[PDB]
C-alpha cells in the first residue's frame, strides 16, 4: 500500500476508536481538525506508518487537545492540553454556523435593534464570522464568533441583497452567551431582491447556446491506481486531500526515458485569507482565513457531470471526519481529466520544406468549495511540455453593506443603497520542491539592463542575474515586475547534459500583496501575504504560513518564526512559500452572482531537460 | 453590402487595373502592400467608397510611390512619390527572400569565408534580415538586406542547427551588390542536427495519448453573415484581414437587451519588433519588425482542420495582392470557433438551498503566421461576461549562434558549442476604442493604501485612485504591478443605473519593455515599446506606432510624434496604444523547436452594465 494513499473510511473510524479507547473522545468531545499526516523523510523502505493529527474541542468548557495516533499500530503518539489564549483556537466547526444567529434571536439588545428597523427576527440570518485579535480583552482565551445581518424576505430569497448595516453582535460559543451589540445607527436595507433564478430579473433565458460535446472514445489517457495514483503523459504523482488544505499533490515527477525525476514533493495552498479594507467598525475586523479557519477541504462541493466537469472526468471521493469521528465521503469532490491546450509546437520551414504541428494537452485536478458567500475553484495543470501551473477560480456572490449616501472610498455600489466593501483574496501555495531529488537552492533571476558604451557599443545588449537565496534570514523576496523577476529552483548537484545545474522557472503574475498598514493585526496575523516569496529549510512540522491555530491568534506564528531559525538552504531540502491574490473593488457586474474570475502561478523547466522533452508527441 | 467586408478578389484585380490606366503599375513595378481602408467617421449614411492603399516598389531604380485608389469609382484618389531616405523604405518583398543568398554565392569575400570553414556553398543558407540604420552612411536612401549564414547538411535539415558564428554580410536588393562582407573569426560550426522528425532524435513516438473528440452535433453558436460579419451570444463585430497586420477586429459591440452598444471600434496587433540582446557585431544591428518590416498577414499559414483548429471550426480565406496585383487567397488562413471555458459563475447558498452552477464560452478569432525560424499564432477572445482577451502564441525554431568558449552574458546553451542570443518579442495593441460610442477618456487607476490613524483606527482601509488622462502630453504611462496599476476606458456621457460612468478595464501582464539604451537605435525607431500604455487622438493617418515605412527608418515617427500635437483626449474619440512582450532567454528546453510560449491583455467591463450580464445563460 503507497503511503501516500487517500485516507479510508476504516482509518477514520480506527482513530475515531483509538481516541475513545484513550479517554480522548468522550460525549462532550468534537473534532474540528482530522488528516493523515505524510510519511515522514526516508520512510519509503519500508514500514507504514499511517499517523493522522486530530483537534479535540470540547463543549462542556475543558481545554481543547492536538493529538496524533498511528492507525497501523493503534496507538496515541501524543495528546497535548492546549493553552487557546497563547496558541489559538481551534477552527470553526459547522455547528457554529446556526449558533450565531440562534442566541442572537433571543437576545435583547440584537431583538431591539432590529425592532427599530421593523425587521423580523425570523427572516433576520446572522452570517457566522470569525473574529480576530482586536481590543476586547475579555475574548482572550474564549472562542467567539462575530455576527453580521442579512434579511430573508422569504426562505428562498439571497439575503446578501439585504444587508443590515450599522450593526454587528459578538457571541461567545461555548458559553452560549452574546457578550456585545453594537448598533451604530441605521441603515436603509437595500431593497432590490438579487435573485439570480427570477425570470423577473434574468430575463428570458437564452435559447442560442448550441451544444458542444467534448467525449473520449477509447477513455482517458491517465491511469488512476492505488485509488489515487496518477500516471499521464510522463507525469506521476499522488493525489491527496486534507479537510484544511483541501486537494494536496504528493510526489511531482517525470519520467525522462527511463528515470522517474522528482520536481515538487508537495504542492499545496497552504493558507488563503480574505481581508477586507473598509474602515467602518461595522466590519473593520473582518479577514476570513477560508483556509485556516474554516477548513475549505471541509466544504467541498460534489461535482456534478456535464455542469459543474465537462468531458471524461475521472472522480475521487475523499472522506473526512465529522465532528463525532464518523467517516463522511464526498461524493465527486476531486475532478480529474485531461484535456486539448492548443498548439504545443508548430514551424513551417521554407529551407527544408517540412511543415510541422503539434497539439498540447493538460492534466487537471480540481475542486470547488463553499464558503459562506464565497465559492471557489483550486485547479492544478501539468502540461506535456513540463509546466506545472496553478489556478484558482474566485466567484459566489460579494459580501454587501449599504451603500452610504455621500459615496466611500472603501465600498462600491452594487445597486441602490446596496454597496461591497473593498477586499482582497491572498492565497499562500506552499510547495515542498524536489528538483531532481531534495539538494535544492533558490536563485532570484532579475533582467539587468546594460549601458551603451564599450563592449555594448549599439546598446543593444541586455542580461540577467541570478542571486542565490543562502540562508532563510535572505530569503524573504519581493516582487519586481519591471525587471521581470521571477525565482529559479535548481538542484546544484545534478546538471543537464551542457554542465548546467536543472531548475525549474516560477513565474508569478505579480499581483499586489497584503495592503493593510504594517502596523495592523491582519498584517502580523497574515505575515505571509505582506511579501511575495519565502524560502525554509523543510521541516514535518512547519506547515502553514500562518501556523497550527490560526483562529483568534494574535500575531507572530508562522512564516516569519519559521524564517527566524536562519537555517542554511544552499543546496538542501527546500520549501517555497508564494504569496499571489487578487484585489477586488466590487464592480456591478458582480452583482447578483459573480462572474469567475482568477489568479495563480505558473513553474516551467528551466535546463530540467537535456532538450524538448515532448519530440515524441505523435502528430493528430 | 457591409463597408467592412473582406476585400474580394474582384477588388484587388480592380486596384490592379486602376492603377495599370493611370501608368502607376508597368512591369518594373511590384506592389509592396496593399490592403482596403477603413470607412471614414461618419459615412455610414451612406455612399460607400472602398478604398484601397498601395505601396509600389520600382525594380529599375525609380522612386517608390504610395498610392490610394477608390475602387468603387475607379479612380486614383493619390499618388505621391516617396523619397525613402527620408520616410523610410518599402516593407521587404517575399521575392528578396532568396536574393541575399544568391547574390553571396558569387562573392569573392563571402566565398572566402566559406572556404575559410570548409563549407560548401550549395549548402550555406542565408537568412534575409531587415537592416535598420546604424553607421553605413552608404545604406542611406538603399533597400538593404544583411545576411546571416545556416548550414543545411542536406535538403531536409533544420539550417537553425547550423549558424557560422563570425560572419555577416550587407545586400543591396536592388543594384544586386553586395556591399560589405565582415568576417571576424572563425567559430565552429555546431555539429549536432535539429531535426525534430527524425526518429533518432525524437526517439520512438508515444502510442500513449487517446484520442479527445470536440464536437457541436447541431452546429456553432455563431452565424457569419456578409462574409465576416459574427454574431455570437450578444456580440457583434466584422473580422477584418490586413497583409501588415493579420487579423483585425471592427466594431466590437455587445446587445444589452435591445440596444447595440459599441466597445471597441477596431483592434489590432499595429506593430511587433523582436529586438536581439547580443552585442556581438555579428548580431548587435539585428531587431526583426515582424509587423512593419515584414507584413504578418501575408505569411499566415494555412490552418488544417485537427491539427491547427481543434473542434467545430468555421473559416475564413482572406485574399491579398501578390507582388503584380493579382488576388491570392489565403486557404483557410482564418479560424473561427467557440470553446466551453468552465465555471462562469457558481455558488451553493446555505440560507436559500438553492445551488447554482453555469458555464462560460468564449469565441475564438485567430491566424498563425511564419517569418523566417518564428511562428507566432494571434489569438482574439470574446467571453460570454463581456471580457474581450487578445493572446499571442510565439514558437518556431530559436534563432541561432555560437556558444562562445568562455560562456556569454548575452547567449544560451542549447547544444554543444550551439547559443541562442537573448530577445525580446514586443507587440502595440492599437485599441481605437468606442466604449458606448466615441466619446470616451482614460483613467489610470493606482491602488491606495492607507495609513492606520484617525478614520482607519485598525489600519485595515485599503482605497483606489483614478486620475484621468486629459490632454496626449500626459498620456505616456508605465506599468506600476506593485500598485495594481490599470487603465479604465470610459465614457463620461453615459451613465449605468447607478449613476457612474459606463467603462471597460484594461489589465495588463505588466511584463519588461524595451530593455535597450535609450539612446539606441532600437529605442529610437520602436520607442512605442519603452512605455505601457500610450492614448492618442484619433486620426485617420496614425495606424501604427512606428510609422508607415518602418524598414530602414531612421527614427522619431510614430507615436512619439503623434502624441506632440498634445490634443485633447477627455471625453473624445482616442485611440489606446498598449505595449507587451515576452522577454526570451532561450532555455534547452526550447531547442530544437520551442514549446509555445504566451503573452497578451485583457479587458473586462467595469460598470459598463447594469448588473451581470450572463443572467440569462441556461443551465446545461
Ligand atoms: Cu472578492
Ligand atoms: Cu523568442
Ligand atoms: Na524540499
Ligand atoms: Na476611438
Amino acid at each position: 500500500a503507497s503511503p501516500f494513499r487517500l485516507a479510508s473510511a476504516g482509518e477514520i473510524s480506527e482513530v475515531q476508536g483509538i481516541l475513545r479507547t484513550a479517554g480522548l473522545l468522550g460525549p462532550e468531545k468534537r473534532i474540528a481538525y482530522l488528516g493523515v499526516l505524510d510519511p515522514a523523510r526516508g520512510a519509503g523502505s519500508e514500514a507504514e506508518d499511517r499517523r493522522f493529527r486530530v483537534f479535540i474541542h470540547d463543549v462542556s468548557g475543558a481545554r481543547p487537545q492536538e493529538v496524533t495516533v498511528s492507525v497501523t499500530n493503534g496507538t496515541v503518539i501524543s495528546a497535548v492540553e492546549l493553552d487557546t489564549a497563547a496558541t489559538g483556537e481551534l477552527p470553526v466547526l459547522e455547528e457554529e454556523f446556526e449558533v450565531v444567529e440562534q442566541l442572537l434571536a433571543t437576545d435583547e439588545r440584537w431583538l431591539k435593534a432590529l425592532a427599530a428597523r421593523n425587521l423580523d427576527v425570523s427572516k433576520v440570518r446572522v452570517a457566522p464570522l470569525s473574529a480576530g485579535v482586536f481590543e476586547y480583552a475579555e475574548e482572550r482565551g474564549r472562542r467567539i464568533l462575530r455576527g453580521l445581518a442579512f434579511v430573508q424576505d422569504f426562505p428562498e430569497d439571497s439575503a446578501w441583497a439585504h444587508p443590515v448595516d450599522g450593526l454587528v453582535a459578538y457571541v461567545d460559543v461555548v458559553s452560549k452567551e452574546v457578550t456585545r451589540v453594537i448598533d451604530t445607527g441605521v441603515f436603509p436595507v437595500p431593497a432590490e431582491h438579487g435573485n439570480y433564478t427570477d425570470p423577473e430579473l434574468t430575463g428570458p433565458l437564452r435559447t442560442t447556446q448550441k451544444p458542444i460535446s467534448i467525449t473520449q472514445p477509447e477513455g482517458p489517457s491517465f491511469t488512476v491506481t492505488g485509488g489515487n495514483h496518477i500516471e499521464w503523459e510522463k507525469w506521476s504523482l499522488d493525489v491527496g486531500f486534507d479537510v484544511r488544505e483541501g486537494v494536496v499533490l504528493h510526489n511531482i515527477a517525470f519520467r525522462d526515458g527511463d528515470r522517474l525525476r522528482p520536481i515538487i514533493n508537495r504542492a499545496s495552498i497552504a493558507e488563503m485569507v480574505v481581508p477586507y479594507g473598509d474602515p467602518s467598525p461595522i466590519r473593520s475586523w473582518q479577514n476570513y482565513f477560508d483556509t485556516g479557519e474554516y477548513l475549505v477541504g471541509q466544504y467541498a462541493n460534489s461535482l456534478e457531470l456535464g455542469c459543474d466537469c465537462l468531458g471524461d472526468i475521472t472522480y475521487l471521493s475523499p472522506v473526512i471526519s465529522d465532528a463525532f469521528g464518523n467517516p463522511r465521503e464526498i461524493r465527486n469532490g476531486i475532478c480529474m481529466h485531461e484535456e486539448d491546450w492548443g498548439i504545443l509546437a508548430k514551424h513551417s520551414d521554407l529551407w527544408s520544406g517540412i511543415n510541422y504541428t503539434r497539439r498540447n494537452r493538460r492534466m487537471v485536478i480540481s475542486f470547488f468549495t463553499t464558503i459562506g458567500n464565497y465559492d471557489y475553484g483550486f485547479y492544478w495543470y501539468l502540461y506535456l511540455d513540463g509546466t506545472i501551473e496553478f489556478e484558482a477560480k474566485a466567484t459566489g456572490v460579494v459580501f454587501t453593506s449599504a451603500f452610504p449616501e455621500g459615496g466611500s472610498d472603501n465600498i462600491s455600489q452594487l445597486a441602490p443603497g446596496l454597496g461591497a466593501p473593498f477586499h482582497q483574496h491572498i492565497f499562500s501555495a506552499r510547495l515542498d520542491m524536489a528538483i531532481d531529488g531534495f539538494t535544492n537552492r533558490v536563485e532570484e533571476e532579475d533582467v539587468v539592463r546594460q549601458t551603451m558604451g564599450p563592449g555594448n557599443e549599439r546598446g543593444n545588449a541586455f542580461s540577467r542575474k541570478r542571486t542565490v537565496l543562502t540562508r532563510e534570514s535572505e530569503a524573504v523576496r519581493e516582487a519586481d515586475a519591471r525587471t521581470g523577476r521571477t525565482w529559479i529552483i535548481s538542484n546544484p548537484e545534478s546538471k543537464n547534459r551542457l554542465n548546467e545545474p536543472v531548475g525549474y522557472k516560477l513565474h508569478a503574475h505579480n499581483q499586489p500583496t497584503l495592503l493593510a498598514d504594517p502596523g495592523s493585526s491582519i498584517a502580523r496575523r497574515a505575515a505571509f501575504a505582506t511579501k511575495d516569496l519565502w524560502v525554509t529549510r523543510y521541516a514535518d512540522d512547519e506547515r502553514y504560513p500562518t501556523g497550527d491555530f490560526v483562529n483568534q491568534h494574535s500575531g507572530g506564528a508562522g512564516l516569519p518564526s519559521y524564517i527566524a531559525q536562519d537555517r542554511d538552504i544552499d543546496g538542501q531540502d527546500i520549501v517555497v512559500w508564494h504569496t499571489f491574490g487578487l484585489t477586488h473593488f466590487p464592480r456591478v457586474e458582480d452583482w447578483p452572482i459573480m462572474p469567475v474570475d482568477t489568479v495563480g502561478f505558473k513553474l516551467r523547466p528551466e535546463g530540467f531537460f537535456d532538450r524538448s522533452p515532448v519530440l515524441d508527441v505523435p502528430a493528430n
